[PDB]
């Protein structure tokens, strides 16, 4: 294992790259060279649907992303998959998504993107359908949660989403969607989610083929969208950044929920990797705590600039790691229950006023009577009680904050280090 | 107390508040039904597509449906996909809708400046469609179907029309989506239904009511008596009932035509399902109306035959005759098939030759009176005999005693 990860770091450019042969480009009847793309991932529409506090988060936040896209006048929308939480989404979940897509993505706004090529008699690229007035085309790969008929196909068949980066085998051919706006040229690629190991082994077997545009060969901005583990504990259960062909200029990394919207430059492959994160916390994990963002990717020539946008509808999430053997006045190895609880309770209150502060920061507002109050926050304390410390039933502890936290059932987790 | 129903009349309350409209009518497509069936798995998608295809081909103004659009409350992803696909390929386009409305995501679809609706669909929900999101809501939100005639409470129903005009003719379209029959019945008995009629041109309106209810029952509270329906109606589209009675009937006391077009697919091996399926085109021109019946071509034929063994002359009675009844019944199944196949070629308007499409496996059912001395097989054993030849694996035969 330890050395298998080094085999991975050294190996690069796997599989094969081969080559292949205001303005309105939409066909609806009833600057100029900078492609504007809103990037997001993992909305998990439907997630927490049945929860009396959290039930509408997924729908409101998915709607936000499309709202921002329309408010900020972008040319298109690119998503890293996992649109829906459930493989067969509830009627409500499907409805809300379709509602948000219909109200935010259709209108008279000219689509300025010329489809040079995408490489059934349903119109495939939606804004090219003369019967549908598409303002802002949505493109998305499928995630592991979107796994014959996915709900993605349903979004596609209604004409509101462009499901792309289809993967039926595991010989994988990755051909681009070609878009021109002024002199700027976007070559767009996607690999929808494949079992991480099946994908790792396909690269090792050089069974991933990339098709590149022969025309304007060096003029294309190359964007790859993926839905894969970016790290793992097994060395074959994720996708090594170095495997990805270095002709790519930009990589949108879905599947990972943590918001690392700033991007990392891969100095070897010389491309930037953006992991925008989910639009909702799907577990009380450390990775979900980082404030959720979407982005606007502006592409001009083969240069790009990234604007991060703090999501305003996400429930604040604050998680604290506490090692009780690093806290006095907690006298260990004695009946210290009242002392442990007091500390932990004070930490919850602390986290809470942190969450409210974080929320108001996202809104650009202040706690005053004429402004909207923050929603109940998610709060989790992870507590290592090694060294001689008394605990409390976690639900009993959680009930000390009813009406004060969104998760009034598991605010606290007690564990021992291993 | 049935007699009481025939006596009662005009229940609930009425409150006031080219030149021919062409409507394709149908009902109970049950998209999704028999999905998992290796023979019949595609029937419901193919036939539901037929309905819209015809509409498009025959260039109607609109489509009207009487519920049970989907067989399952939560349709499979396949079912919803095919409905949406058919709806989008068949109802969208450059043809203007010449229907002026006189009544955002819950508005009339062809009015939406972002979707070009060539042929608008209107539909109520049936009991197979009925939480508070229905699959009808999904079709509505995509802008592909106009869900109407919603029933928010069963104990106080306000029925309001959609108002449409083409040239000089005015259509008042009413729907009552499915309610448990007993609930609906009572609501009529307590005057808990309220019918809203337009103040202006109150009598220029061709009044059309769409329903999804039992048209007959075994108890007198589990169906919707024709009499209760306000006599200001000129036409009633009768959904829910699967049997094709496309020619309709005239209620002389209420003065309205009832049309029960039937389902577009057979969901039981009931006698009612055997009648050949049609859709229709209602040609409204001012006050009168011309209904054109249209034979469906994608529906699997279904032939049912009733047999009394004691009346079968080639079988000897009160004897070990098992060999002789099977031979007869097997010839009866063979005879039904040939009737099925001819029925299918009639629909296509073709003959059986090698250049032409040949018929699908038909549904075949024999109900067999074996009273007197006669010898049966296990029904299942009998139906296994016809794997290559009939579409139904089960219930090919039913023996009963008089
Ligand atoms: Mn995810
Ligand atoms: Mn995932
Ligand atoms: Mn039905
Ligand atoms: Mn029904």
């Amino acid at each position: 294992d330890d050395k298998a990860f080094e085999e991975n770091r050294r190996l690069r450019n796997l599989g094969s790259v081969e080559y292949i042969r205001r303005k309105n480009f939409k066909k609806f009847q009833k600057s100029e060279n900078t492609i504007r793309i809103l990037i997001s991932s993992d909305p998990h529409v439907g997630y927490g649907e049945k929860d009396p506090v959290r039930g509408n988060d997924s729908f409101v936040s998915f709607n936000e992303i499309l709202e921002i896209a329309r408010e900020r006048d972008v040319d298109m929308i690119l998503l890293g998959g996992d649109i829906f939480h459930d493989n067969k989404p509830s009627r409500k979940a499907l409805y809300q998504a379709l509602r948000s897509l219909r109200l935010n993505c259709l209108g008279d706004k000219p689509c300025e993107l010329e489809l040079l090529s995408d490489t059934t008699a349903v119109c495939n690229i939606n804004y090219l359908d003369p019967n549908i007035n598409v303002a802002i085309p949505v493109f998305s790969i499928h995630g592991n949660h979107d796994d014959r008929y996915s709900a993605l196909d349903i979004l596609q068949v209604t004409g509101l989403v462009n499901y792309f980066g289809r993967v039926p085998e595991n010989n994988i051919v990755v051909s681009p969607i070609l878009l021109q706006k002024g002199f700027t040229k976007l070559a767009l690629y996607g690999i929808s989610n494949v079992r991480d190991e099946r994908l790792y082994h396909s690269f090792r077997e050089n069974k991933v083929k990339f098709l590149r545009p022969d025309l304007y060969r060096d003029e294309w901005f190359n964007l790859l969208t993926v839905h894969q583990n970016h790290s793992a504990h097994t060395p074959t259960s994720y996708l090594p950044e170095s495997f990805i062909q270095d002709f790519y200029d930009f990589v949108l990394w879905g599947h990972e929920h943590e918001c690392l919207i700033d991007g990392s430059y891969n100095p070897t492959q010389k491309f930037t990797v953006v992991q925008p994160g989910s639009t909702i916390a799907t577990s009380l994990s450390p990775g979900e705590t980082a404030p959720k963002h979407c982005g606007i990717l502006n592409i001009t020539g083969k240069d790009f600039h990234l604007e991060k946008i703090r999501l305003r509808t996400v429930r604040p999430f604050i998680m604290k790691d506490i090692i009780l053997s690093e806290v006095s006045s907690i006298p260990p190895m004695v009946e210290n229950k009242k002392e442990v609880l007091t500390y932990l309770i004070s930490k919850v209150e602390e986290a809470i006023t942190e969450a409210n502060a974080q929320w108001y920061e996202a809104q650009g507002t202040v706690p005053v009577v004429e402004n909207e109050k923050p929603p109940l926050p998610l709060i989790r304390l992870r507590v290592d009680y090694t060294g001689g410390y008394q605990t409390e039933n976690p639900q009993r502890f959680s009930n000390r904050f009813v009406g004060r936290v969104a998760n009034a059932t598991d605010v606290v987790q007690f564990y021992l280090k291993k």
